């Protein structure tokens, strides 16, 4: 079994911001998701070799994960607050898609996006 390379998080040809609604998406948002009891299966990029999910990457073609979400943040890789909204939006479609309703990966990604959604329900105007 073979994973994929992980997505990227440094690209030195791709323009970048530092942006208080960014800022808000590290000390606020991913902070609040990282810290939560069911945060674990999702700080990292899906392990389908360790899972025995060899399917996983056959289904799932725009993987996301936080790990890979608090990389991007951390070292400055987005423009703007979209794209890292989309990023947390993919994560949580990509675990409805894979996996099916009621399952506790599902239970806990529901969870993480009540958060989110109150969250960025607040995201601060741009300064
Ligand atoms: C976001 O992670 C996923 O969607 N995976 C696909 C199968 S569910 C599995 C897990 C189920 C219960 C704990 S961890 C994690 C990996």
């Amino acid at each position: 079994s073979m994973n994929p390379p992980p997505p990227e998080t440094s690209n030195p040809n791709k323009p970048k911001r530092q942006t208080n609604q960014l800022q808000y998406l590290l000390r606020v948002v991913l902070k609040t998701l990282w810290k939560h009891q069911f945060a674990w299966p999702f700080q990292q990029p899906v392990d389908a070799v360790k899972l025995n999910l060899p399917d996983y990457y056959k289904i799932i073609k725009t993987p996301m994960d936080m790990g890979t979400i608090k990389k991007r943040l951390e070292n400055n890789y987005y423009w703007n607050a979209q794209e890292c909204i989309q990023d947390f939006n993919t994560m949580f479609t990509n675990c409805y898609i894979y996996n099916k309703p009621g399952d506790d990966i599902v239970l806990m990604a529901e969870a993480l996006e009540k958060l989110f959604l109150q969250k960025i329900n607040e995201l601060p105007t741009e300064e």
